[PDB]
């Protein structure tokens, strides 16, 4: 219903963080989500241990660290797993290390997830000014990505195979251009502050409503 929403003004979100080297889009995107329930429950926002699902989160669950993964199953492995780290005791190191999760710093727990219906951008609208930010893959392989500063981007040449995991943490629009507020793993100099502003309602694209899911406590 809101016209536009942003979970930054509600203090749900993060710092921006930076991946480097390792593909661990993944992990960013799901500990992003389960920091803004994280908020909602307790009051407390903290940053969640990304390398936690690196390290953990790997043969079982269809992830392969450093080289990709998927947030629905990282969100399976705090389920299974009976909780994640805070970022603060097992912080993020750009490799794939030992699984080293330690039960005693636990910061957040995980009950279910949701997986939103393929390319329905209206859905996602209501989850994302309902429940809250919503974990996304995108197709980010175009270099007019790479280099994004600024509004809203349209990518012609971008189709809806996913390969990137964000975070939408709104939505709004711009001189008419409707846009999905997307937070992003490549630290502060990509884009606006970290983030990136991406065509809304222009069917699905880059496949930003592909594979949407988030979390619940
Ligand atoms: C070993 N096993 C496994 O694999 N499953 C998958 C995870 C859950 N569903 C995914 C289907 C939905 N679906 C389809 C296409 N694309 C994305 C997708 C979404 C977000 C992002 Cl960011 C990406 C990008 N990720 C990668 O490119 C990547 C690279 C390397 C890698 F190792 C993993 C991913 C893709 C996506 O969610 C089914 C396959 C298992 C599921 C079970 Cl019950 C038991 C065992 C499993």
């Amino acid at each position: 219903l809101p016209d536009s929403v942003d979970w930054r003004e509600k203090g749900c979100v993060t710092e921006v963080k930076y991946q480097g080297s390792c593909g661990a889009s993944w992990a960013f995107s799901a500990v992003g989500a389960l920091e803004a329930q994280l908020k909602l429950k307790t009051g407390k926002l903290v940053s969640l241990s990304a390398q936690n699902l690196v390290d953990c989160s790997t043969e079982k669950y269809g992830n392969k660290g450093c080289n990709g993964g998927f947030m629905t199953t990282a969100f399976q492995y705090i389920i299974d797993n009976k909780g994640i780290d805070s970022d603060a005791s097992y912080p993020y190191k750009a490799m794939d290390q030992k699984c080293q999760y330690d039960s005693k710093y636990r910061a957040a727990t995980c009950s279910k997830y949701t997986e939103l219906p393929y390319g329905r951008e209206d859905v996602l609208k209501e989850a994302v000014a309902n429940k809250g930010p919503v974990s996304v893959g995108v197709d980010a392989r175009h270099p007019s990505f790479f280099l994004y500063r600024s509004g809203v981007y349209y990518e012609p040449s971008c189709t809806q195979n996913v390969n990137h995991g964000v975070l939408v943490v709104g939505y709004g629009d711009l001189n008419g251009k409707e846009y999905w507020l997307v937070k992003n793993s490549w630290g502060h100099n990509f884009g606006e502050e970290g983030y990136i502003r991406m065509a809304r309602n222009k069917g699905n694209h880059c496949g930003i409503a592909s594979f949407p899911s988030y979390p619940e406590i």
